[PDB]
């Protein structure tokens, strides 16, 4: 009774959440649990499966979203389930997920609310042959669905680092001549990085510019200011995945809930 | 062809690290690398050990201080080889570690020099029935092999928590008042907790509190000021041991260097 999980090798915090509540229902059921890393080498992705494979999991979950077909398909081919977590890996397996949408129109909805028209999206950001960018076409549709137009809607970035947050209004724009007054953090450390760069530069969130992150993990409760944020429940993910493996495809949302802190201006006052 | 690594459900980011150089080696010398949790209860730790041995595993990696001896014990008498980092877990087995003294009397050192005399060591100081309280025990060699006396030395924490670091200048003693001009942070996180108690009260780092903290990873970058520390080469822990492995067929200890990188963190009162 053993079910792996796959961890991208560079990944955000989240991952130790997710793992968390994994690990609370495995133990209850009778199950352990094996975490495996996965790096963008083919021949080393396919070692990791025969240890997949070789160790008799029952099921397989799937963190990532840059997990290769033949992957998903060589596990299912051999009557081991394959459940992905916070992404829509392959319309042959389940997953379960904050609803991405949902998400990134809570956050415009609340930002056009306290005033502000012109906004980014900072983080991960890029256009890709494989992977969908999720977050860009969520912005874009939500700011327009607000009536906003192409010249209110501004984009930066390649990834969710902190150094995507630190070099967006330092190489990106000009920090003197922001011609936005927020930005939306693809991630809790984006969302650092600018809150460091703000300052570094003599400047001050959320006067100079205001901030919501996603994800709403510890780093937003200890940026100062502390950091409005999208907190996903990511232990919930993992404990309602386990249990969706135990009970045997679908969709399942957990929700998510847009937590007012310190780092958004009301432009109206 | 497969290794496993034991890391506690409570880890400070140091695994990641270790981990990311174990990777590397084992990548490299045709290994694979089986990752598993361990918590404080007895009987899902057999269930672990249980895991380790049915997936045929030729070493253990463990990185908790807090291993018990029969999972140690069970794994060698089944011919499995067992390696622990950054701690000393048992006398039979072999250890990749930093120098515990050595980081703790460097910054001793370091602050005395930049003249501090009252210090405080923040995290995790308590004493225990099974584990040694190592970094208290150091702190306090270090402060008197140094000439100062218990009057000069100050412990608050039971763990490498932020919370921890927050609390110990707010609840644990007068914020106001404090008795120490630096803090020595067991971990990373223990001085954003203490620069951030500082930074809600009206105060700044380093001019009212010098802080030094040890591992050196992200948060001591990403922290305002940036923390001067002793940074641990957690990759190095991680590949020397696999290394020490593959090299194997008695038992020794391994000390990795490290390094005070100062930054913003500490002030000059002299
Ligand atoms: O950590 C930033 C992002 O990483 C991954 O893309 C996850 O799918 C997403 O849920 C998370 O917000
Ligand atoms: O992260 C704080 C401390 O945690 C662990 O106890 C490690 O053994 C030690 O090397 C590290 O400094």
């Amino acid at each position: 009774r053993v079910v792996g999980v796959v961890v991208p090798l560079i990944h955000t915090n989240f991952a130790d959440e997710i793992i968390k509540g994994l690990y609370e229902t495995t133990i209850s059921s009778g199950y352990e649990l094996l975490i495996t890393y996965l790096d963008e080498d083919e021949d080393h992705q396919y070692q990791v499966f025969q240890t997949l494979l070789s160790r008799q999991v029952g099921a397989v979950f799937m963190l990532s979203l840059d997990i290769p077909s033949w992957m998903i398909d060589k596990l299912l081919e051999e009557q081991i389930s394959v459940i992905s977590l916070t992404a829509l890996l392959s319309e042959q397996i389940s997953a379960v997920t904050s609803n991405e949408f949902e998400m990134m129109n809570s956050i415009v909805d609340y930002l056009i609310d306290m005033g502000h028209k012109n906004i980014a999206l900072v983080g991960d950001t890029k256009l890709t042959t494989n992977i969908s960018s999720t977050r860009r076409t969520n912005f874009i549709k939500s700011m327009t669905d607000h009536n906003l137009a192409y010249e209110n809607i501004f984009l930066y970035g390649n990834d969710h680092s902190y150094e995507t947050g630190y070099t967006s209004v330092t190489t990106g724009y000009d920090i003197n001549q922001l011609p936005f007054t927020a930005a939306i953090a693809t991630a809790d450390m984006v969302g650092q990085g600018l809150i460091n760069a703000m300052s570094d530069h003599g400047k001050t969130v959320p006067e100079d510019l205001s901030i919501v992150t996603i994800d709403g993990l510890q780093q937003t409760e200890i940026a100062r200011p502390k950091l409005t944020t999208v907190k996903q429940d990511f232990p919930e993910i993992g404990r309602i995945a386990m249990q969706l493996f135990l009970d045997s495809p679908q969709i399942i949302y957990i929700p998510t809930e847009l937590i007012q802190r310190d780092s958004v201006l009301n432009l109206n006052s």
